[PDB]
């Protein structure tokens, strides 16, 4: 099984390795015979023996085009000869690049942006993830010392816990008297310790819970303080930084680093990312939390610190749980993806959809379009995020059933060939169009997008039924999350379209593809209603909340299932809530059986929410969808009418940034400030201690009950 691949120089030659696991045992495959290339569309053939002069510099030497071919390639479905132009090292490429391309006999470039590992795995059709080799994980987490205005990782990591099928316990260098702790005799031997654990171990996978922007880079700080190396590299080396724009990403060599985070991020839906919230709202069990300012004082203190060793003991133990159910689930994605695990896991679904077409493309010997420049970016004003929508029914209902329509659009991508290269292609015999959009589409040759988008659907299908007709209970959960990759990847194409960064953008097909959409949608409203008495009180792109108003739970519920089988591309009924009640297109708020409440744009975005105007809010959401009283929640409002812990000019802003620096405390970036607010006066730091009204308490609660009728 295909793990990742990276290159590594070499006599100045780049040298792909592939790390494998292959039956319980690690490897490395090497190979040089891989040469980096990006294409050239010269506007003249006749110029190419002298764009092959072209030079650029780099490390001071000079690096030219090491040799040049002429290939048939077709770009959106039509023929078009090209310039393959080789090279002899990877960094060539962005060197020479912008120098070959403003060469005045050269039209532009492509595929000059595909990292070379990446590259490798494209054309030698190597897929990661490939089997069901069995494959070691190992989760860790690190309690550190932390105190107000402290430079980042200036304080030591107190303990490191790390968990596994097998055990979890916790390294420390003070004595706790816990059958799991370990105690050792200073911070830079514990850090020790956990190198030679995760060296005996030696786990395919190191799982962490934010380890991409915390946990490594401290370990970081502070093994460049205590002089250590931090070699968790299985090939020796340490981990290594990997900045993605927004945040940074880190990786281990050899390994695969899998931080939940950006997963759970996406995979679920919370009002917090905590772990505690997170673990909680997965396993349904609670998870005790222990604040920085408890740790310092009990280390400082000697006293307490069987429950920090706890916590942590949980931290490492509750990491690995979460991994082992998510893991399974992105291997699976990763292989239909054919990218390392590592960068799928943090990718977004509109880069899911580019790796997959970019792997395609090759197949097909489709050139690909490049990204969008700085210019065209522009044009693209945004892209195309145009959906359906309606005006909810207000009120608080029911039993609402939720009906999801996703795999409504892949469908009309289909059958209308919606792809860049159909849309008004000149002289065709056969064309679909677009209601009130016009978009043409030739349907006398498959486009791309829909041919590759059929082929997956199909694909999916014949898994759901080799799955249901299996003995085998392992091969069962495998093809399970097979299905439910296909659908992930095959439900982001619509959006991807519009997404302002695709090389296959398309705002055409995505308009025409919610034209045909509205249409759909339109006609299953209509059924419901009619033929089945439902009453659809909100709806959208992604699905529709309805219910038989004056029913039950039981019968809205059998009534909406007989109506699927009835209307029915498929319609999953993917949820159902006790009660819920919608403001407007895009808010709104529903609690369902276990009574986990979910709403959206209930209020404004702000990060200076005080914990009374938050306390106050969640009270009247609970009397209103936990249990119909209106009443309820408007006394609670009434009576009710004290800290803000945001995080990191305004009136309390610079106060509270001289009342803390007077004191040498420095605001440091991504920390927390809590403040009160009382009108360089306005604030005052917390621990030395109208406006709370109209701008905090009656703002989270004023959307919510305007609804309601005050």
């Amino acid at each position: 099984m295909i793990l990742d691949t990276d290159y590594i120089t070499e006599n100045g030659k780049p040298v792909i390795r592939v790390f494998k696991k292959e039956n319980g045992e690690f490897k490395i495959e090497y190979d040089r015979t891989f040469e980096p290339y990006f294409y050239a569309l010269l506007k003249d053939d006749s110029a190419i023996e002298d764009v092959k002069k072209v030079t650029a510099k780099r490390h001071g030497t000079v690096v030219k085009v090491k040799r040049a071919e002429k290939v048939q390639k077709k770009f959106l479905g039509r023929p078009i000869e090209v310039w393959k132009l080789y090279f002899n090292h990877p960094q060539d490429v962005p060197a020479i690049r912008d120098r070959i391309r403003a060469h005045p006999a050269v039209v532009d470039i492509y595929e000059y942006d595909i990292p070379f590992a990446k590259r490798y795995l494209i054309d030698k059709g190597l897929i990661p993830m490939e089997g069901d080799e069995e494959l070691t994980m190992l989760a860790f987490a690190i309690a550190t010392l932390y105190h107000e205005g402290e430079e980042f990782g200036t304080g030591p990591i107190l303990m490191i816990s790390y968990a596994d099928g097998s055990e979890a316990r916790v390294i420390t260098w003070k004595k706790i008297d816990l059958p799991y702790v370990d105690v050792v005799s200073t911070e830079k031997e514990m850090i020790k310790r956990f190198l030679r654990v995760v060296r005996e171990k030696d786990p395919d996978v190191l799982i962490t819970y934010n380890g991409d922007n915390f946990d490594f880079a401290y370990l970081k700080k502070r093994c460049e303080e205590l002089g250590i190396k931090f070699t968790l590299g299985r090939d020796g080396s340490e981990p290594k930084i990997q900045r993605m724009g927004d945040r940074f990403a880190v990786e281990v060599k050899g390994r695969i680093h899998f931080d939940l985070y950006p997963v759970i991020r996406r995979t679920i839906n919370l009002p917090t990312y905590t772990l505690e919230a997170v673990y909680e709202a997965v396993f349904g069990k609670p998870k005790e939390k222990v604040y920085a300012e408890e740790i310092a004082q009990a280390w400082e203190s000697g006293e307490g610190l069987e429950r920090v060793a706890r916590y942590s003991m949980e931290d490492a133990k509750v990491t690995y749980e979460l991994g082992r159910e998510f893991f399974p689930m992105e291997a699976q994605l990763s292989r239909l993806i054919g990218q390392s695990l590592w960068d799928v896991s943090r990718s977004s679904t509109g880069n899911l959809v580019e790796w997959f077409l970019l792997r395609k493309a090759y197949k097909r010997n489709e050139l690909a379009p490049n990204k969008p420049d700085e210019r065209e970016l522009a044009r693209r004003r945004g892209g195309y995020a145009g959906g359906y929508v309606k005006e909810p029914e207000r009120g608080l209902w029911d039993n609402i059933v939720y009906l999801d329509f996703r795999s409504l659009y892949p469908s009309i991508i289909i059958t209308h060939n919606v792809s860049p290269d159909t849309l008004n292609r000149e002289g065709c015999k056969e064309y679909d169009v677009a209601p009130e959009v016009g978009h043409k589409f030739c349907k006398d040759f498959p486009g791309f997008i829909p041919s590759l988008l059929g082929d997956l659907l199909e694909e999916r299908q014949k898994i759901k039924r080799k799955m249901k007709a299996t003995v085998d209970p392992l091969e069962k959960k495998l093809l399970d999350y097979r299905q439910r990759a296909i659908k992930i990847l095959a439900n982001s194409f619509y959006g991807y379209y519009g997404y302002a960064k695709a090389r296959w953008y398309c705002k055409e097909c995505a308009e025409s593809v919610t034209a045909w959409g509205r249409e759909y949608i339109e006609m299953v409203i209509r059924e419901l209603e009619e033929k089945f008495g439902f009453k659809v009180l909100y709806a959208d792109t992604d699905g529709l909340h309805a219910t038989i108003p004056g029913a039950d739970a039981e019968t809205v519920k059998k009534k909406a299932k007989e109506f699927l089988k009835y209307i029915n591309l498929e319609l999953e009924y993917e949820g159902f809530y006790v009660r819920g009640f919608f403001v407007t297109k895009k808010k709104y708020a529903v609690i369902d059986e276990e009574g986990k409440i979910t709403t959206r744009g209930l209020e404004i975005v702000r990060r200076d929410w005080s914990e009374i105007a938050k306390e106050t809010q969640a009270r009247v959401l609970e009397a209103i969808l936990k249990h119909g009283d209106v009443e309820e929640a408007v006394r609670i409002v009434k009576e009710v009418t004290l800290v803000i812990h945001e995080q990191i000019a305004t009136g309390p802003h610079v106060a509270v940034a001289k009342r803390l620096a007077a004191r040498g405390v420095k605001i440091r970036p991504g920390t927390v400030i809590s403040y009160i607010v009382l009108k360089g006066d306005r604030a005052i730091p917390a621990d030395e201690f109208e406006y709370y009204i109209e701008n905090q308490v009656l703002p989270a609660v004023e959307r919510i009950l305007k609804a309601f009728g005050y």
